[PDB]
């Protein structure tokens, strides 16, 4: 029952200790409180009545903002995003390129506005300040952790960019993990437009801050000693829209290629597998059969562990956007496999993160520009940071499945 | 009657004098002839028979070029830009992204071709030469003023780029105002594809050259002393298409975000206004109530001044493309408010310009690259240039409304 | 009969000799074997039974890869690329922007993957090694020739980029011609999606390697003495998708402008021609009337030489993508002119190449970046390389028409 979930938490913490740079350097106050906060935050917004009301209140607010931004894409693509599309094409009336992608543009512009008004910095300063006073973490890495709740892995350290080139290896690692254990506000609204429950996306985004610090200070404890704009609001909006556009193009081109490549892989595996009496062999079967124990370990039922492993595995070997693209049909009535409500939540939390190998290259570019002489350290701690970011997603998935 | 329009002209000229850098330095020949030319040009193509035939002859020529370029977008988007779209989606069959945006690509390529053939330079040299000999303005700023009739604010000073880094503060200001008081040929054909009368777009584009010089030499008189390529035509076309593409993407992403942001604003104003007994409070009401006297001053009837203020205000606080997007439905039979034919013209002229705060950043980039040590002067005279560019649009709107 | 084709080969070789930099420097072994290989390769895959089975086997493999990549574009554009489009819009249901363009993205990602796995380098090393040992050509130019079978003109010399800045004028010319006589794998799958027979595209791509070396060593013999990475596979795929996206945008914007410009040209020619009693005068008539002898010379029947000249001429004065766009309707049942099966093949081979004036600018950019001090030589030998690349397409078209 609930004993399998508690064991899963110990295992995830166990692997982090086994892969630690120095187990004797682990601060029990830091990693003890970090796990406590992430667990208490999960208990707050997923179990207790008041916490559930605040989460559903914030999610409904986000849901309204998404629909407001949909007035912009309704102007551009007109009837191609109307209700007539379902009367003509049926299920194929939902055009991903016109429905989901423009949401990245609007939200990137919105966050850019909220940054100009100082609204974003005000929230991060509170959340980041509460983390460093409770975990003992440094000022910079705590602000980057709180920033990563809303923005991306390369946009979050911008709030503390003059402290990046001279921060310790443990600090930089935590900064890398803070962005790998979380997502961005843009893609969040995109995933919500695909059918993913906003309550799960918002929850996982907030739990990514202490969870990101947790496995960062576990796999890389602090052994050294730390230290310590657009002209107008319309320019900020226009600048954010351009950034969202460039992101929307890249994501769209990525999904065309990757899904196409997977389709190519499945075609080859159908022939390769046939040589061993398995002509129905596909990528989903491999990822499902390989990630089934990991899914079963975090709280997914035995008869649903294989199906859940297909999505968790795809999120790891590729990225979460490709995984969510194959998990989205499982959130509708036309789902090939009817999953339990708890399982749908666990997959949603275990997929809510930029934790993948391809994000290392992005960290080498964006974060690497903030510290050009630190690109050697980033690439070196790259693989370790992905694991630490992965464990944070699995931990948040185990906690979520525990209180459900 | 016509007395309200003549008073409006005096007020607009009055504000320019009150905001002048030096009223005693104002050249009466320059600003006297500039206003005379803009007024005589308005009287020419909007009142006298022969001038109306030349304007309708040029507009029909432009209209044919647009339809010719529509063969390119008809190939790419096939039936999505066909007549079957209106039989299926009705009014929503008109897809802005496929109908209007590709026009920016084709026209940017066309102008790039006409530049290679020396056709563009030939016309600018004539118009620019006639301005400097009649107003006493310098060679460079007069050519940039004539160039801004056809191309954008950052593309126009390219004809005199070796004279930009060493031109006086009054010259640079006039160059800034020349591009703020006008638009580009690309977006012009785009606005014409939205229902905006081409006769008004072409007229306002030509009146922007003396009008841009008028309020520039009024708010910033000359107190100092002035001075004085693609391999083939296919490469020029291909280069212009790429420039139009990048512009089409930026405009499209801007409209998705801004309209979405306005929709978000209207949602918040509906709650904020409800606290003061005004739950129906929107952005249009504010902009309408605030710009109604300004609209009434330039020649808009009392019962239509508020509605006209919504578009003029939106053009100012944001940009003219967002304003035209909300004014375009008022040019069809499905218009919520039936405006008089004169009012439709006044709004069309008062919106035909890049006069906004966001264009300062564009001037800092494009025009600033032509003179990197002059970015300080551009940002300093930025706000003043927007006002001077705004007054030119209002003046052209007052003149247009006078002869109608 | 077959005598007209053999004469055509002599003429094409004749022009190359007449335009040679030094006819006495022509290596008879090099240009003798190069023509022999291209001719024997044509005889292999177009005449003999076994060679036809290997070509149809490779084409069917490519055809399957295209359909696999179509799963990615089916996810993004949903029902807009479904069969319901033909039930609603009929022939206009085929949306070029959603059907053909995304194929460039997927294939660019695929080739990027095959490069990471060393699969591409393995094939090029074999083909390139077999050319230098049979023709006596240098190591670098032979590898670039073999690479150009699969990738573009600026991507092919990347396999030998440290040898580019110090290669002779004859080597650099052959490198330029290798990319002008061939296409890329991305656009190849795009042309195949337009109805162009894959067997012809694959054949012409392979015949472009010895044909590119043939007319390069004919028009520019060697008179001097020659000499002698992504972190993971997912990063390689993501990087290739981004490159394909940027290419897809440029091609799409080019087709909108060029077709629109041609439509503008046809409008003007209709009036200009009317002054000389030819109101039906268009661009196709000119290109057809002018390239008819050239089409008749390579093996096109007398009554079909004019129609074929329209496509060959358009491929020359513009690019092959614009030509293929106007030739694609002639491959369907709704073709205005029913062409013979041999003629359809000849046009397909004569159009399969980047041989145009606009590709010189691309060579100055991409290839010029590999050798910044050699941009002077590239621009100088630019026009000659286009001709040499053109003759290679015509030669491959004559050979193809000979064995059919
Ligand atoms: C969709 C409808 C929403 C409606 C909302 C209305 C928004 C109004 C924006 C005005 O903001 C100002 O804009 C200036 C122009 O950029 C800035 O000056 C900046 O730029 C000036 C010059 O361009 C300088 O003089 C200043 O020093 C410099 O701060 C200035 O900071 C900023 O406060
Ligand atoms: C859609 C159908 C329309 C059909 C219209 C046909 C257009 C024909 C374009 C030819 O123009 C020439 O192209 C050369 C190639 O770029 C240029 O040479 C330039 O580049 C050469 C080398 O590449 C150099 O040798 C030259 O010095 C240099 O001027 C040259 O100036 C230019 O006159
Ligand atoms: C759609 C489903 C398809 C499923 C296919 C699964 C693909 C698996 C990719 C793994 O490849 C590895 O990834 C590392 C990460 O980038 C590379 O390390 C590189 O980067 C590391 C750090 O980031 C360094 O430690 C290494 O030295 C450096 O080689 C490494 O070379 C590479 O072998
Ligand atoms: N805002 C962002 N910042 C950085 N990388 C991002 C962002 N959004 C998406 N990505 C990248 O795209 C992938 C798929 O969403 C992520 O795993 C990440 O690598
Ligand atoms: N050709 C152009 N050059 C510069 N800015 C442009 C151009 N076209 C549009 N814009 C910008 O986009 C806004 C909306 O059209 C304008 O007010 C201006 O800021
Ligand atoms: N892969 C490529 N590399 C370089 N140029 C290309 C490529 N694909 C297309 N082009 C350019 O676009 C034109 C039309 O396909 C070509 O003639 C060539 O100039
Ligand atoms: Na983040
Ligand atoms: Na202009
Ligand atoms: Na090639």
């Amino acid at each position: 029952s609930l004993f399998m979930s508690c064991c899963g938490m110990a295992v995830l913490l166990g692997i982090a200790v086994l892969l630690s740079s120095n187990r004797k350097a682990i601060n029990l106050r830091t990693v003890g409180g970090a796990f406590a906060i992430q667990f208490s935050l999960g208990a707050f917004i997923l179990y207790v009545p008041w916490g559930q009301e605040l989460l559903r209140g914030f999610s409904d607010a986000v849901s309204n903002v998404i629909n407001y931004g949909n007035d912009g894409t309704s102007f551009l693509f007109g009837g191609l995003v109307s209700g007539k599309m379902f009367e003509v094409f049926g299920g194929g009336g939902f055009i991903f390129a016109f429905r989901v992608l423009p949401t990245l543009i609007f939200f990137s512009a919105l966050i850019s506005v909220l940054y100009y008004l100082g609204v974003m910095q005000w929230v991060i300063r509170i959340l980041g300040g509460g983390l460093q006073k409770a975990l003992g973490t440094s000022r910079a890495e705590s602000m980057s952790a709180a920033a990563n709740i809303f923005v991306g892995q390369t946009e979050a350290p911008l709030v503390v960019r003059p402290f990046v080139p001279k921060m310790t290896q443990s600090e930089l690692f935590a900064v890398m993990c803070g962005g790998l254990a979380s997502i961005a506000g843009g893609v969040l609204a995109g995933y919500a437009s695909m059918g993913v429950k906003i309550e799960y996306l918002v929850a996982a985004s907030f739990m990514a801050a202490p969870g990101g610090l947790l496995f960062a200070k576990l796999m890389m404890p602090e052994t050294e000693k730390p230290q310590d704009k657009p002209a107008n609001v319309i320019d900020a909006a226009a600048g954010g829209a351009s950034a969202g556009l460039q992101l929307a193009l890249n994501v769209g081109a990525m999904l065309i290629a990757f899904i196409g490549l997977i389709a190519l892989i499945n075609g080859m595996l159908g022939g390769i597998g046939g040589w061993f009496g398995m002509p129905e062999l596909k990528l989903e079967m491999l990822l499902g059969w390989l990630f089934a124990p990991l899914a079963f370990l975090i709280g997914v039922p035995w008869n649903e562990a294989t199906v859940a492993g297909e999505f968790i595995g795809l999120k790891t070997v590729a990225n979460e956007f490709v995984a969510y693209s194959q998990f989205a049909p499982y959130l509708t009535e036309a789902a090939p496999v009817v999953l339990s409500e708890k399982t749908k939540a666990i997959i949603s939390f275990a997929l809510c993160g930029f934790a993948n190998l391809s994000s290392i290259a992005i960290l080498l570019g964006g974060l690497g520009s903030l510290a050009p002489k630190r690109r050697g350290d980033i690439a070196r701690m790259g693989v370790k940071a992905v694991i630490a970011g992965t464990l944070s997603n699995l931990m948040a998935a185990t906690i979520a499945g525990f209180f459900l």
